[PDB]
């Protein structure tokens, strides 16, 4: 009822926050990166340099939050998930708290909706699938202890990975 599986763009979703999957500098690249800030316009660069300008790198695990542009969510948060090094490398708790600070800060900034995509599953390189359970685990047990977020969609880019959520939903 509070977790959904979407297939598309997240760059479409009319929720409170999407979130992107980030790099350090928080300066744009590609993947999802590159299509939110392509979708944002420019006000998103302005926002993330600002940010950036205070804090510096945004270190692995964690997240923050700007405005949207043009995008039709409210805000986007940008977190910054790990790149994929074997698994001997803490990336699994990375990947956790990727999700929890973001999570957090949806909250925080009293926002009732959220969409994520598959972060760190494209050029950084994570295994789709151990991934995937981490996402679904950690959203699950978070919503479970908060009432915020209210809503919660996992936006997958191809059916093969929206079927992969779908059923560890299920599966629990
Ligand atoms: N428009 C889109 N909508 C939804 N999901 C998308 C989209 N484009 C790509 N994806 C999905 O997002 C996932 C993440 O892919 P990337 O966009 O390449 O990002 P990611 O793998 O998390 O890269 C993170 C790492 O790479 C650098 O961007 C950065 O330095 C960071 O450490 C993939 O599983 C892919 O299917």
């Amino acid at each position: 009822t509070r977790i959904h599986v979407v297939q598309g763009d997240i760059t479409k979703l009319a929720v409170d926050v999407i979130v992107n999957a980030a790099n350090p500098s928080l300066m744009g690249g590609g993947g999802v990166d590159g299509a939110i800030h392509r979708a944002a316009g420019p006000a998103l660069l302005d926002a993330c340099l600002k940010v950036r300008q205070q804090q510096g790198d945004c270190p692995t695990g964690h997240a923050v939050i700007t405005l949207a542009g043009d995008l039709p969510a409210k805000a986007v948060v940008h977190t910054v998930g790990p790149v994929w090094r074997g698994g001997e490398q803490n990336e699994d708790q990375l990947l956790q708290d990727a999700y929890l600070n973001s999570l957090r800060l949806v909250a925080a900034n009293s926002y009732t909706s959220v969409a994520f995509p598959a972060i760190s599953t494209g050029v950084a390189g994570y295994p789709r699938a151990a991934a995937a359970e981490i996402a679904v685990k950690t959203v699950s047990e978070f919503i479970t202890r908060h009432a915020l977020p209210e809503q919660v969609y996992f936006v997958c880019y191809d059916e093969e990975n929206a079927h992969l959520y779908e059923r560890l939903l299920t599966q629990q």
